[PDB]
């Protein structure tokens, strides 16, 4: 139960919900065909378009509730330790980030922190270790102009049952400067890219004693592979 609710560019805190299309509530989206799977549920929107340069270090801040922790010593801030799973980042080219409809956009994945079989660590584990933040670099090669940056936590604690995997989502409205000439080799539709019966969505991640280690097996994240320049 968390909400990506704040961007940071090379450390520069862009402000709570500045240029964010983010849910009001922290309830999970579980129907992978739902329109809520693009930028999460409808709720907060913004008129800001975050000015970034191709290559910048984007940090995305997840917290239990809007504002941060729901109460002093909140055990589920930034997210509950049980919510093991990957975190994923997509881009989609638009004319005007502020106006653009979230529907029908051609998405492409730029980054993912999935699972490490050896160290037994998930994307969410790093999320928590980084006090809610998730850092990644915007690819150098992408072409200038407006994008929707779509960061997405996938929690797989109950994902052993069909349609019980949990998706947490939000979109930063951004604009890219000092870019290249990379158009994606292929794109994916949202909703559409994820199938409920995927190895990464329908999956039991619990080992013998019941620890969420995926029996030290390599996780296969949903959607396309991250791009490369
Ligand atoms: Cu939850």
């Amino acid at each position: 139960h968390a909400i990506f609710q704040k961007v940071s560019v090379n450390g520069a805190d862009q402000g709570s919900l500045t240029g964010l299309r983010a849910p009001n509530n922290n309830n999970p989206v579980q129907n992978v065909n739902s329109q809520d799977m693009i930028c999460g549920q409808s709720g907060s929107t913004s008129n800001t378009i975050i000015e970034v340069k191709a290559g910048d270090r984007i940090g995305a801040w997840f917290q239990h509730v809007i504002g941060g922790a729901q109460f002093p010593n909140d055990p589920d801030n930034p997210i509950a330790k049980s919510h093991k799973g990957p975190v994923m980042a997509y881009l989609a080219k638009v004319d005007n980030a502020a106006t653009a409809s979230k529907t029908g956009l051609k998405w492409f994945k730029i980054w993912e922190d999935t699972f490490n079989p050896s160290t037994k660590t998930w994307g969410v584990d790093n999320l928590i270790n980084n006090n809610g933040w998730v850092y990644f670099n915007l690819p150098q090669c992408i072409a200038d102009g407006n994008y929707l940056l779509r960061v997405e936590v996938l929690a797989l604690h109950s994902a052993y049952s069909q349609g019980q995997a949990q998706f947490y989502q939000s979109c930063a409205q951004i604009n890219v400067s000092g870019g290249g000439s990379f158009t994606p080799a292929s794109t994916v539709s949202f909703p559409g890219a994820y199938s409920a019966s995927d190895p990464g969505i329908l999956i039991n991640i619990y080992g013998a004693t019941g620890q969420p280690d995926n029996n030290g097996q390599p996780y296969t994240a949903p959607g396309p592979a991250p791009i490369s320049c």
